[PDB]
């Protein structure tokens, strides 16, 4: 029950960099996609070793510039988005139009180490994809969280503009897609938090789709049904209250509904009665050793299901978001004995 958790690095990638999502294969293995200096998944292997392998997987340059979500769909299987960008700049906006989903196949025999890739569908209409998570109850589909600039333009962005935020449902069979759920200011920023998005990371968990709002400081869930449409009268509903900039989310450890969240270069617990726990970073002894955490997601074997694994985007703690120093890291978190 000491605070901070036990932590320890597994692997920088090189300045300007940028690891933005996650997703734990069966076997382990930790999966990751980079913003910068391009589009990518990564691969570490047996990341409870002290010095695991991490591999590239594929480059997605094909398609987009930049990797934004991940996550897995049915068992091995993973939905990426990603779109053009104009610059590589921490700050670039998108390039409208250009969002995309794509597909890593790991299952079966031909594709455990070398994956298939594969195109889904693109969604010129959408504004910045940026969280995938399945149907529990029905794993080819997920639904896909979407917010950030109405006008993305190059440098210099001057029309700041907020789209409202919305969700998607995906089809990975057939590809059809559409949005289920829009217009809330649960989904939205009015830029408090500086400029940002609205709805970022989501997660599924029973019948209720769960978010976070980089802009609000709120953690929300929403009751759907089968579809990813919400349950009339659709009012989502706060779960977890702190004045910070949250990124992505996890439950765990294995079955437990204990949400743990990155923030401003922070991490936190929040139990499922609003209580919420500074366990990493700054505002602990940490102090500034994991700048900018972006996305968790506990281990998958017998014998690291309490570690969570963390995600990172920058190399020093950032003055303002316009002299950010970006740099890819994945950390681990050993959350063992942790409770409220
Ligand atoms: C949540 O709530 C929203 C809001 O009600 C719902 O969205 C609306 O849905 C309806 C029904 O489907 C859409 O109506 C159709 O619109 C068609 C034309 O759409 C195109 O033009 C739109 C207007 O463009 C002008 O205004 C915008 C906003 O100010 C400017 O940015 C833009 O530059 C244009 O400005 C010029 O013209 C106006 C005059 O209109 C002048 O005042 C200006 O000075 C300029 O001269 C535009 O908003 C649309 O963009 C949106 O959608 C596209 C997808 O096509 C997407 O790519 C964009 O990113 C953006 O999201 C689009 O370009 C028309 O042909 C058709 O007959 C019908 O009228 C309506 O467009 C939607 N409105 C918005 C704001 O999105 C939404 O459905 C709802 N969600 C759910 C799930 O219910
Ligand atoms: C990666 O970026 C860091 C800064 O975030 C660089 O560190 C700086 O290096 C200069 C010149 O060597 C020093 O004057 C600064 O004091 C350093 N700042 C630090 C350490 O915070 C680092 O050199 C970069 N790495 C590479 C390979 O270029
Ligand atoms: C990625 C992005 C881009 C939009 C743009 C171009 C305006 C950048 C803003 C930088 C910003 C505000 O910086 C943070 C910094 C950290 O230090 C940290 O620990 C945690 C968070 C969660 C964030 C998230 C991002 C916000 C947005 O999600
Ligand atoms: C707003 C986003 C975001 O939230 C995350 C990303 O990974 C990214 O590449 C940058 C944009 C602009
Ligand atoms: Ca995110």
């Amino acid at each position: 029950v000491k605070l901070p958790l036990p932590q320890r690095l597994l692997h920088d990638w090189a300045n300007g960099s940028w690891v933005e999502n996650i997703s734990v294969r069966p076997n382990g293995n930790l999966l990751v996609s980079t913003s910068t200096p391009d589009g990518s998944v990564w691969q570490i292997k047996e990341p409870w070793k002290d010095q695991p392998e991490v591999e590239l997987v594929y480059n997605f340059d094909q398609w987009v510039d930049r990797l934004i979500g991940i996550g897995e769909t049915t068992p091995d299987k993973y939905v990426v988005v990603g779109s053009r960008f104009y610059s590589t700049d921490p700050m670039s906006s998108h390039v409208d139009r250009t969002f995309a989903a794509m597909e890593l196949d790991f299952s079966g025999s031909a594709n455990k180490d070398k994956p298939a890739v594969r195109l889904i569908a693109w969604f010129p209409d959408a504004h910045l994809l940026q969280g995938v998570a399945a149907l529990p109850w029905d794993r080819t589909k997920v639904l896909i969280s979407d917010q950030y600039l109405l006008r993305p333009r190059a440098a210099p962005q001057k029309d700041w503009t907020p789209a409202r935020g919305q969700v998607w449902t995906l089809d990975t069979v057939t590809g059809a897609h559409e949005v289920v759920f829009a217009n809330d200011t649960a989904l939205d920023t009015t830029y408090r938090h500086g400029y940002d998005v609205g709805i970022n990371g989501i997660k599924i968990r029973r019948d209720w789709l769960y978010w976070v709002n980089s802009d609000d400081g709120n953690i929300y869930r929403l009751k759907i049904d089968k579809t990813g449409h919400a349950v009339p009268p659709a009012k989502p509903e706060v779960v977890a209250f702190q004045d910070t900039i949250w990124d992505d989310f996890t439950f765990g450890p294995e079955h437990e509904d204990t949400i743990w969240a990155t923030g401003f270069n922070a991490i936190f617990a929040a139990s499922p009665q609003g209580k919420v726990v500074t366990v990493n970073g700054v505002g602990t002894s940490d102090n500034g050793i994991m700048p900018g955490p972006t996305a968790c997601a506990f281990g998958r074997s017998p014998h690291d299901r309490n570690i969570l694994y963390v995600t990172g985007n920058m190399g020093e703690i950032p003055v303002d978001i316009e002299h950010v120093h970006l740099k890819g890291w994945v950390r681990a978190i050993d959350t063992t004995g942790f409770h409220f």
